[PDB]
């Protein structure tokens, strides 16, 4: 296995995201980490609806749309919907709305998903290394967190409860120090132009390997 990965290098990532009022931090790591597959599979890098999954992916999967949600159902969604559409075609407005999927702009498809078991960081880098970026849950309710800027996060009043949904798009070291690279959804204001790199290896450190998933488009 590899010590670092960055799968910003390999054109899979898109631009960072603002999700702002809204709770859909789950939508959000849900298309990071199809969008990868996407890019995999096509050679397209295309930014997929999140308020797709926000409208479309409600009660039936769990969800809430603003009030938040699941990544694991909503990738369930895009297997029963036959369909995701592309951003460009549903645009992101930080409110729920009535549901408007019109498979003409159809963008990226969904074969299955995979769950990770709970608390392995090894399985996760695993994975991450293996397969592309993962969809993982975080606990972000922390001072701490909204004013991160810089450097490796590690907060000791983090918990393994999580409720914000991020996007694990590598890992590595930095001076002594491992991490692992995340996209978030508060803009390229936010940590390092959009992103944060967490503890890893430090017990799952806010639960970033508590509820792990990752997306497949087979054929
Ligand atoms: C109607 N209907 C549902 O209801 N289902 C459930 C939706 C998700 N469930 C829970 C999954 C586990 N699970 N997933 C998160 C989770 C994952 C991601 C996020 C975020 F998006 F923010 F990233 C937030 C929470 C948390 C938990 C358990 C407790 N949690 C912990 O964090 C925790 C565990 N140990 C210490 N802490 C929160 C299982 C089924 C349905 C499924 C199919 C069809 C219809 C369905």
């Amino acid at each position: 296995l590899p010590d670092s990965v960055d799968w910003r290098e390999k054109g899979c990532v898109t631009e960072v995201k603002y999700q702002g009022s809204c709770g859909a931090s789950w939508a959000f790591s849900a298309v990071g980490a199809l969008e990868a597959q996407l890019k995999l599979k096509t050679g397209k890098l295309v930014s997929l609806s999140a308020q797709n999954l926000v409208d479309c992916s409600t009660e039936k999967y769990g969800n809430k749309g603003c009030n938040g949600g699941f990544m694991t159902t909503a990738f369930q969604y895009i297997i029963d919907n036959k369909g995701i559409d592309s951003d460009a075609s549903y645009p992101y407005k930080a409110m729920d709305q009535k549901c408007q999927y019109d498979s003409k702009y159809r963008a990226a498809t969904c074969s299955k998903y995979t769950e990770l078991p709970y608390g392995r960081e090894d399985v996760l880098k695993e994975a991450v290394a293996n397969k592309g970026p993962v969809s993982v849950g975080v606990d972000a309710r922390h001072p701490s967190f909204f004013l991160y800027r810089s450097g490796v996060y590690y907060e000791p009043s983090c918990t393994q409860n999580v409720n914000h949904g991020v996007l694990v798009v590598g890992y590595g070291d930095l001076n002594g120090k491992e991490y692992w690279l995340v996209k978030n959804s508060w803009g390229h204001n936010f940590g390092e132009e959009g992103y944060i790199r967490m503890a890893r290896n430090k017990g799952n450190h806010c639960g970033i390997a508590s509820f792990p998933s990752y997306p497949e488009i087979l054929q």
